[PDB]
């Protein structure tokens, strides 16, 4: 029934940001394994779902325009200010990454070449269900597969929202929904393996454990290291999902996530080897030190150097 919009169909439903393309690249941030919510459904105009909303956005050099699918029965029409004031805090365009790209290029000669051909490579400011539960689905995953897992989660167990030509969208199910007695079985079904074991778990261990949504809006207050160590409680979340959350949905900049992705940067890329772990492989107490390493380098926003790096190793 209702279609997916570009800027030249319906200039009209768009409103604008003011924010040029050294600041935020779409294509290179909204592929890059952050978040597994959106798609590139005409050329440069990627749709996904944000907080029971569907949003298309499409940029020029220095405007970022976007615009809003409500789903139920009212009458379409632009952004509005609180609803922009949610996609200015998506993107965290409050932090100048000019300043930070320079920053880390002082102290790094390989990230100042990098940093040359992917600019505007920023972090997203996640819901935390939705990015706890999409990185337990990462685990011996690629970006196709963890996409499928979140699209057939998101049909199966949340609301719906609106459908656009062929895609029908839904929000990210709550806690409740995802703990109760058939969800294993159901995840399984939908192709989750292993992984679906964890996603009903943890769902049950935040709502029975830790006291359901409100706790890990508690973990964005609390310093690095203790929503760290309370997110490696839950079943299926060990240091590199637990560290995947507090970059991208805690406010913990400093968070770098390792596993063989980076340990494969860092050693090519940078000559890295454990010093004081005596396996020449990963490890726990390793892994620890690759974090220490690259924080040390690059200061307490090390996560979001990071991203640019892997934002960079994905393309070719
Ligand atoms: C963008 O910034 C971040 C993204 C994540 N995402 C993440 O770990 N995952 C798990 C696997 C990801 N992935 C692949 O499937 N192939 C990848 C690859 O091969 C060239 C290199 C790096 C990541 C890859 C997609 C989601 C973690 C940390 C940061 C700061
Ligand atoms: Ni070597």
């Amino acid at each position: 029934h209702m279609r997916h919009r570009t800027l030249s169909s319906s200039p009209a439903l768009w409103a604008s940001i003011p924010c040029p393309r050294s600041e935020l690249r779409l294509d290179l941030v909204l592929a890059s394994g952050q978040s597994f919510r959106w798609k590139e459904q005409s050329p440069a105009h990627w749709s996904g779902v944000l907080a029971d909303q569907v949003w298309t956005l499409t940029q020029t050099e220095d405007q970022l325009y976007c615009t809003v699918y409500r789903g139920d029965d009212s009458q379409v029409s632009r952004p509005t200010l609180e609803e922009l004031e949610t996609l200015h805090k998506y993107f965290q365009l409050d932090v100048s990454l000019a300043q930070l790209y320079s920053h880390w290029a002082s102290v790094d000669s390989h990230f100042q070449r990098v940093a040359q051909k992917f600019q505007g490579v920023r972090l997203l400011r996640q819901d935390p269900t939705e990015c706890l539960f999409s990185f337990i689905c990462s685990s011996n995953n690629n970006i196709a597969r963890i996409t499928g897992m979140v699209e057939r989660l998101c049909q199966a167990f949340g609301p719906r929202l609106i459908q656009l030509d062929d895609v029908t969208y839904h929000g990210f199910p709550n806690l409740h929904a995802l703990a109760g007695p058939e969800a294993e079985t159901h995840l399984r079904k939908l192709g989750l393996g292993y992984r679906a074991r964890y996603v009903r778990a943890s769902a049950k261990a935040i709502l029975e454990e830790q006291g359901g949504p409100a706790w890990l809006q508690q973990l964005r207050v609390a310093p690095y290291e203790e929503a760290h160590k309370a997110l490696c409680t839950l079943p299926g979340v060990g240091a590199k999902v637990a560290d995947c959350i507090c970059l991208m949905a805690l406010d913990k900049p400093q968070a770098v996530p390792v596993d063989v992705h980076v340990w494969q940067i860092a050693h090519r890329d940078y000559g890295w080897h454990p010093k004081t772990s005596q396996a020449k492989g990963p490890s726990p107490l390793a892994n620890k030190e690759l974090g220490n390493f690259f924080r040390n380098l690059w200061g307490p926003y090390a996560g979001w150097a990071q991203a640019v790096l892997f934002s960079a190793d994905l393309r070719q």
